[PDB]
């Protein structure tokens, strides 16, 4: 039950004795393997809390202290009292970065540390928000050089007081259905786009309209906040070879910032919790771009490339996605705004792990999503065997806010 | 229980019923995923229920289930067991497990041709030689001049896994790999330590960087006998590039059979060690793993200072770009000399059909998400977006080690 990972390019061996600290569950079983789904009170609450306050105590070095045993007994008292607890700023800071250090899912894990928390818990409306989340956004872009932050809204009370930010990512292009039959702009946020302008947005009707900000304070109705354009960061998209490449009329922004999930430490939930690297090259130009239910640009390239598209065994999508992502690359990287490639970025998360299997005792790590989507077998992590298990504080899926509000 | 399995890209949404037929264990728990671990003498007191459950599931195929040429078969076994503590499969029998677990075998992309199998009975074979001729027979009749035909030899099942028949090679038809004293490796990389035991066994190595090994094939538990496959057996295709003239030069070449033989079948509770399958190559097989693995042949920078990329930085995707052409290049190659290849567009989008029909008729499909996406441009295919659900089946192809860590000597 103290496990081995191989990997099989360099035979390095890995033992993993980490897992054994796991708490919650993978859905998986010894009868079926679900690696490839892509989702899954007050005695509930102190255990929480206390395993929290005693990994935090561990970390610091006063493992059974009066501090700590201390803290242990003001949570306690505090819990049974109010029925929740506050965390101290240290905590929170400490609850945020673990959650990021958590995420079996993200390769970009070996900056795990260097995350700017913003203590947003002060917060009351969506004006107030707003504004949290204009400094956010202004803060981690910094002119291009990138910086990682999370800013955290005040953390769920019964469910009916809860924080929302109702946009998938802070900055989105929006995505309008055509009466002809397809989709202008981007497809995945159709939805969004729709109930944007359900409640009140004049959209341009453009291929790359920023989508406003659709926030939820305490509970109430969400209300639109048009992010300030000169705080959103964009890249024209050039080819360092196909000079017919800017015709095709594509940018993209340089801030992703992920909106919707849920931060949960120490059994405490911040439902609005947005957080914001930067993007690695792929992301953007094989799924963003070259996904079939996105932009789906893939033929008007091949097309301008004049390819054999006759027959798929030509590879003439492969020769295109490549080409698309080098231009991706060149255009972030011309205009200095932080990109990084999957080979480095795949590279660097060898190393985590390699660090983490040797200061921490293991990495939880979720290959089906580490694996980039282009050129697998030629980067390190498709030749590393990784454990995927669920260790806590966490950053969680939850449901989308318009199917849940009671209005 | 019903479990729901969902196309992210279409919204198509399958229930399996089938994982509920299944016995053997993943490896996973409640609390830990290990979907990316590559790996995972019975007597006859576990057997019987083995071969009942298989009888069962083959009589249900033929709708003879209750029959009493059902009841009678089980009847029968279950005295050929416990007088003899083993049995003995009917042909029919053979065939339908040999299928199934190919059916099974969710690791596998290319199962929508599971039910067109030729399988070769060898049960009678009790040589070496006489392995060596049903081998040659298989090759020949697989190769079929170009026109690839799927097919697998079944060699006699263990009986006390002291006589075993072992064929040592990982497959058929692979590349000699030589460890030179300077450190660097002539030919395939992959078979080096293979290669040691031959030329240790007595193989008179050419040493080429595409020299085809010899068989080594053990009967019945004796020591392995080395035997040359004829030259003119082994259909071998030249790799060239349809745009680029000076990817001849790089001397590269594969042999167009693919046929794994160090795997173990399991139909019914018996063990057949000795079981060469093959069918046709996907074109990322040889172009991405065989040629651009770190570990294999390593061309990526050969065939990128060809290109004249820029080789001084990643982003450029040097590696990205070279591995395209490599692959363009196998593709070429195999059409151009009529040799059955499939690209990982066609496999997979093949594959999502056959999974679909699965689900269907079969009640689902188990499929190991993290071997069947394509080891190069993973989500411009299908089955990136497919959800799917693994567990194990039996008939089943299962691994075994290495027969050089475990055979007794005879001498
Ligand atoms: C700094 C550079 C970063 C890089 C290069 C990076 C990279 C990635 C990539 C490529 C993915 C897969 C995304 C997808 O396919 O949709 C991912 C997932 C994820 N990232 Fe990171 N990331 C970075 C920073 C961060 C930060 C700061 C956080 C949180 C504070 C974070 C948390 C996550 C989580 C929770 C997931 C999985 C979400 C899910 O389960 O759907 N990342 N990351
Ligand atoms: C006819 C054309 C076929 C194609 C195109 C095909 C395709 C593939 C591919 C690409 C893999 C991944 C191999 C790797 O990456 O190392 C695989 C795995 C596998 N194939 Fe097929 N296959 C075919 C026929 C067959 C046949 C005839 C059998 C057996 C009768 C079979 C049984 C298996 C098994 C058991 C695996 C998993 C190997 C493992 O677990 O290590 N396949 N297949
Ligand atoms: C449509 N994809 C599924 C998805 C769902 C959710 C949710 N809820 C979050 C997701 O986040 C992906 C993510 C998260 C954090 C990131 C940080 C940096 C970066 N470059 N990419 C990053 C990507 C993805
Ligand atoms: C070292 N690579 C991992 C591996 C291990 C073993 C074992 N034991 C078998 C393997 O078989 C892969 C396989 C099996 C059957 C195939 C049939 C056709 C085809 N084109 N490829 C096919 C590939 C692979
Ligand atoms: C560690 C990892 O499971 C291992 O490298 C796997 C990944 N997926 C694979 N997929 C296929 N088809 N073939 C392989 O050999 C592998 N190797
Ligand atoms: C079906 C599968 O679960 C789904 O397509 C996953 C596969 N792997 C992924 N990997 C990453 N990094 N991002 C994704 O959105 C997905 N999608
Ligand atoms: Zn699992």
């Amino acid at each position: 039950r103290f496990l081995k990972v191989k990997n099989w390019e360099t035979d390095v061996v890995l033992t993993d004795t980490l897992h054994l600290k796991s708490t919650l569950e993978t859905g998986c079983t010894e009868h079926i393997c679900m690696g490839s789904i892509m989702l899954p009170t007050k005695d509930q609450l102190f255990p929480l809390a206390k395993e929290f306050l005693d990994q935090y105590y561990s970390s610091i070095k006063r493992f059974g202290s009066k501090a700590h045993m201390d803290r242990l007994e003001e949570v306690n008292k505090e819990i049974e009292s109010t029925s929740t607890y506050q965390l101290k700023d240290t905590e929170l800071i400490y609850g945020a970065k673990h959650a990021w250090r958590n995420a079996s899912r993200c390769v970009g894990r070996i900056q795990w540390s260097k995350l700017q928390v913003f203590d947003a818990r002060d917060c009351t409306t969506a004006h107030g928000m707003f504004n949290y989340i204009c400094n956010h956004v202004k803060y981690a872009t910094n002119k291009g050089n990138l910086r990682s932050a999370i800013t955290i809204f005040p953390q769920r009370t019964d469910g009916k007081h809860d924080f929302r930010v109702w946009n998938s990512q802070l900055i989105r292009y929006a995505g309008y259905k055509q009466p002809d039959g397809s989709t202008l702009g981007d497809p995945a946020n159709v939805q969004f786009t729709e109930i944007c302008i359900q409640q009140g947005w004049k959209a341009p009707r453009g291929r790359f309209d920023v989508l406003p900000l659709l926030l939820q304070a305490n509970g109430n109705d969400p209300e639109l906040f048009q992010i300030p354009p000169e705080l959103v960061l964009e890249v024209p998209i050039r080819h360092p070879k196909f000079d017919w490449f800017k015709d095709l009329g594509l940018k993209w922004y340089g801030l992703p910032a992920v909106s919707n999930m849920l931060l949960e430490i120490g059994g405490l939930e911040f439902s609005a919790c947005p957080f914001s690297g930067w993007y690695m090259g792929t992301e953007i130009g094989v799924r963003d771009y070259c996904d079939n239910s996105r932009y789906n640009i893939l033929e008007e390239v091949a097309k301008k490339m004049d390819l054999d598209m006759r027959k798929t065994s030509s590879l003439w999508k492969d020769q295109a996605l490549v080409e698309i992502n080098i231009a991706v690359l060149y255009s972030f990287q011309s205009d200095k705004v932080t990109i990084v490639d999957h080979h480095s970025a795949t590279e660097s998360f060898i190393k985590h792990m390699e660090n983490e299997y040797r200061c921490r005792g293991g990495c939880p790590a979720d290959w089906v999503w580490i694996v980039p989507p282009m050129s697998g077998s030629i980067t390190p992590v498709f030749h590393q065997e990784m454990l995927n298990y669920r260790l806590t504080p966490s950053f969680e899926y939850q449901p989308d806010p318009w199917n849940t509000h009671v209005w």
